[PDB]
């Protein structure tokens, strides 16, 4: 029920030009679709076998760090265990095997990754228990996988509760997560090198957003020291908080009027590709319509602004976005309709939005 994100969309690492976007069917295998280029969209094609996870649950992807022609994707079973499934350059697919013992998440729950930034060979993964602590399992290149373990409190967060990760953007070896927690306060917790974990801390005031919202995380493009972190709020606007250097935290801010998103909408971040200092927020209004909102290097906010027509996504619909790899001026948003169809937006630099058109 969280709006977590249900898509994710990577380069397939090794093959320079290829994006995939994840999914989970009705028939809980998951699913990849893919294109090379400007191409034709390909899938959605099974990977591992039918009836693994819940339908829609969470998925998360990355490149295995240190091995550069590796690609996972991450997301939880029905047994509660999280599970990898990854590709080698153009290679058939392996797993989804299990990284965790059963019953620790919720079927389904929320998950992301990140490198540990300091650590130029290390996979970081994370999502909240059961038992509403977040936890971390990693991977050194090729080694094998390591935890869950705990880092924060048992009690803190909804278990399975959405969250982002991003390098702390001014600090090469900081890497941040964000959750909302059990009072509605956005949290970060942070880890400095090989070191220790520290938070979560608040980072807003608590009962401003629901528990269980959704979160997206992005260095604010152009400004290379600062680090936004989106969560529309109880009243439906779409906040940001933001951080520069080690120095403190600011907002959250609302940067839309109120009433606009459901609260705890899903939302997803991304540079506006080949305009180097622009950085685009994307969800999906109450009306059923694709919005984003932007800022360019350290302007005011633009937008929200519909690149939809209404009622084409459920509100508050999981979003990704990406590059569409081999074309680098080139940003895709991604959603599902009702039926489960994933559909892709586009903008080539400061071009219009083109689409939403309905693809493989």
């Amino acid at each position: 029920y969280f709006q977590s994100a249900k898509l994710a969309a990577s380069n397939q690492f090794g093959i320079p030009n290829q994006t995939d976007v994840f999914a989970v069917d009705g028939n809980g295998s998951l699913r990849v679709s893919w294109v090379v280029s400007a191409g034709a969209w390909n899938g959605p094609a099974q990977i591992g076998p039918a009836g693994l996870f819940p339908s829609r649950a969470a998925v998360a992807s990355s490149n295995q760090f240190g091995i550069p022609n590796q690609t996972d994707v991450f997301a939880v079973g029905r047994d509660g265990a999280l599970n990898v499934a990854w590709v080698v350059s153009a290679d058939r697919w392996n797993g989804p095997t299990p990284i965790s013992a059963a019953g620790l998440f919720p079927a389904g729950a929320a998950i992301a990754a990140s490198n540990q930034f300091g650590i130029p060979n290390q996979t970081d993964v994370f999502a909240v228990s059961d038992s509403g602590a977040l936890n971390v399992a990693w991977v050194v290149s090729a080694e094998r996988w390591n935890g869950p373990i705990p880092i924060s409190a048992a009690g803190h967060f909804p278990a399975g509760a959405p969250l982002a990760t991003s390098n702390q953007f001014g600090i090469p070896n900081q890497t941040d997560v964000f959750v909302v927690d059990n009072k509605g306060a956005l949290n970060v917790a942070w880890v400095v090198g090989a070191g220790s974990w520290n938070g979560p801390i608040p980072i807003s005031p608590p009962g401003l957003f629901p528990p269980g919202a959704a979160v997206a995380a992005s260095n604010q493009f152009g400004i290379p020291n600062q680090t936004d972190v989106f969560v529309v709020d109880n009243q439906g606007a779409l906040n940001v908080a933001w951080v520069v250097g080690a120095d403190r935290w600011n907002g959250p801010v609302p940067i839309s009027p109120a009433g606009l998103f459901p609260p705890g909408a899903a939302v997803a971040a991304s540079n506006q590709f080949g305009i180097p200092n622009q950085t685009d927020v994307f969800a999906v209004g109450r009306d059923g319509a694709l919005r984003v909102a932007w800022v360019v290097s350290a302007g005011n906010w633009n937008g929200p602004v519909s690149i939809s027509p209404t009622n084409l996504f459920p509100s508050g619909a999981a979003v990704a976005a990406s590059n569409q790899f081999g074309i680098p001026n080139q940003t895709d948003v991604f959603a599902a309709d009702s039926d489960g169809v994933l559909h892709v937006a586009w903008v080539v630099s400061a071009g219009n939005w083109n689409g939403p058109i309905s693809i493989a």
